[PDB]
């Protein structure tokens, strides 16, 4: 069945709560082996320790730059950047798992996690996951973006892993 992956958040260092997302390695298998694989850190990088560095309230949550921590930096477990695997899934509502990219096939290892339906993003951005549990914790996330999607404090991944 499809994998379940698991972020404890922590704000400013204080435990937050814990999300576990369904990734849909059934419809997007390369898509969703690269955020397994981030989020288990078997590869020898990972997500662990990295910061959610832009949250916009009512948009999305943005994170995954390991490297760079504001938005410059990543990559995948494939190298730099890889293509864009297919356009299945759209991006329906809150909860959506989705990857961010500077243009045509340009994935490396940010992603966003939608707190609203933003269907002008289908077909540029790939689908692969959603949040299945603790979604409450998201939104508990948002309350520390801002307009132009700074945080008041600072939101990291203090752990993750594969449920």
């Amino acid at each position: 069945v499809n994998p379940t992956v698991f972020f404890d958040i922590a704000v400013d260092g204080e435990p937050l709560g814990r999300v576990s997302f369904e990734l849909f390695a059934d419809k997007v298998p390369k898509t969703a082996e690269n955020f397994r694989a981030l989020s288990t850190g078997e590869k020898g990088f990972g997500y662990k320790g990295s910061c959610f560095h832009r949250i916009i309230p009512g948009f999305m949550c943005q994170g995954g730059d390991f490297t760079r921590h504001n938005g410059t930096g990543g990559k995948s477990i494939y190298g730099e950047k890889f293509e864009d695997e297919n356009f299945i899934l759209k991006h329906t509502g809150p909860g959506i798992l989705s990857m961010a990219n500077a243009g045509p096939n340009t994935n490396g290892s940010q992603f966003f996690i939608c707190t609203a339906k933003t269907e002008w993003l289908d077909g540029k951005h790939v689908v692969f996951g959603k949040v299945k549990e603790g979604m409450n914790i998201v939104e508990a996330m948002e309350r520390f973006g801002s307009r132009n999607g700074k945080t008041s404090k600072k939101i990291t991944i203090a752990d993750c892993g594969q449920l």
